[PDB]
């Protein structure tokens, strides 16, 4: 079987964009990632329906929605998993007006199949302060706690995923000033 | 087809208080959940084979009894599960002599199959002020760290719920001299 | 028969904890078969000559430890057909690549385990520990570190309930506090 990996953190912690630094680096080594964004994928597909003009606005939509594109969103990577290893850009749970949606329910998380679950996580503040002078995005701007709240939820969602599967979760610390260390780490398990 | 809901906190958070003043705000303006007690359904019982008389013992009759009396009492709620808009009112795990006993483990949970799980909390000094001024209740042994811990291991239940069946998970503070926030807050989830 | 999963972080002293608190209670008619689930694997491994020394148990492929610890799991179900089991295991394992499930849901399953202890302490309590033995003095863990695996290790231990049913029980073991450690835990056990 292909190697499946999963990426996770909270909207402005960078684990999207530290991750794929990592895996450029990788690549100079004859390590490949089919890089794929569990929220493109289902966001192609939500606005081919008309629900949403951007990505940011889809955990607004009511849960039955969002996982009927979750569950979609599932099949196609799972697909895709099938030709190369993959590494899926996603979120351990997503924050919407109705809570916490696992980002990688039951029947989603099998079909994936994941040997590696990565977090990363930094400090609210941090969190908060990236996403105030981000204006690419639309974020919730929320409270540290909040933040840590969210950062705490991910934690026992992927610790489940790893409980389930018997993947292994990683948590690194993408901290301001020290995004080199970041993905020095990141490549290592990634390797 | 009926949205299912389970309401959880630690005794004296006051999940049942604020939770049903949301659902009477929600009654006027067409929505009308069915608040049903599976500390109810699960007493009915004990108290007929005098297992527990009363109510505040049934967390300690014996591990091998209460798991007994909790699958039951959930086929019997997994029926209203299929009649209307209903609000189930227990608990993510249940503190008892041996350790913390999930409210919702993998049998009963198939049966509700809830799409939003509840969790209400506060900071253990406010909760142990308020068991402290209870006496139709009795609980009263823990610290507010006890309570944390119980808090600490609720949102990891709940959150495995979560990711079982597809569940949101929303954690709703319920703060002192706060009661109209957290209602609002609730009312605003279960609509 | 209960079958009982006894976990903590290396150095948190939960092994010895629960020892002292099954003999304590072998003196009271209550016999519990103490295993490591990690010997359990290795023997079922060896008996099936998958491996020959403790060694080759790293080298093993995902699918045959997976098979290992479905073995594992069923072996240790067999004993609780004769008396109380206590597994002595890791919740979770920190390993390079992050936390590793010591019972995956396949071991579980094999497992029905009844009650998950999880023993802890501080962070500066188990580096202290750790510290001051002669195996473990370049591993570069820190307080905060530890304390990131003990919350893992409750989210995995409380993830082992929700699947089994089982009980979590959080038993501190406290520097100068053993006594009340294995106090509880011989209530917890019993
Ligand atoms: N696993 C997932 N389950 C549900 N929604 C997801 C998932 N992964 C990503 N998304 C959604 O995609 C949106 C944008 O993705 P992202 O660019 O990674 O923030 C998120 O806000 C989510 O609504
Ligand atoms: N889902 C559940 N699983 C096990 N016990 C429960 C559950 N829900 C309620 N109870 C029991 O009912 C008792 C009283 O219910 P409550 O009035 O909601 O605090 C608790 O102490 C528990 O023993």
């Amino acid at each position: 079987k292909n190697k499946v990996v999963v990426v996770t953190g909270v909207p402005g912690v960078g684990s999207t964009t530290s991750s794929q630094l990592a895996m450029d680096n990788l690549r100079k080594e004859g390590v490949n990632y089919k890089m794929v964004s569990f929220g493109s994928v289902m966001f192609e597909v939500a606005k081919e329906e008309n629900l949403v003009s951007d990505r940011d606005q889809m955990r607004k939509m009511d849960p039955e929605t969002q996982k009927r594109i979750q569950k979609m969103a599932g099949r196609k990577i799972a697909e895709m998993a099938k030709e190369s290893p993959v590494a899926v850009d996603t979120h351990s749970t997503v924050s919407t007006p109705k809570g916490y949606l696992p980002g990688l329910p039951s029947w989603v998380l099998n079909e994936l199949n994941p040997d590696l679950i990565i977090v990363v996580e930094t400090t609210g503040d941090e969190i908060l302060m990236r996403r105030m002078s981000d204006e690419t995005r639309v974020r919730d701007l929320d409270t540290a706690s909040t933040i840590e709240q969210h950062q705490f939820m991910n934690r026992c969602a992927a610790m489940s995923y790893g409980v389930l599967t018997g993947a292994t979760v990683k948590i690194v610390q993408n901290r301001n000033g020290l995004l080199d260390q970041a993905v020095e780490e990141l490549t290592n398990v990634l390797r």
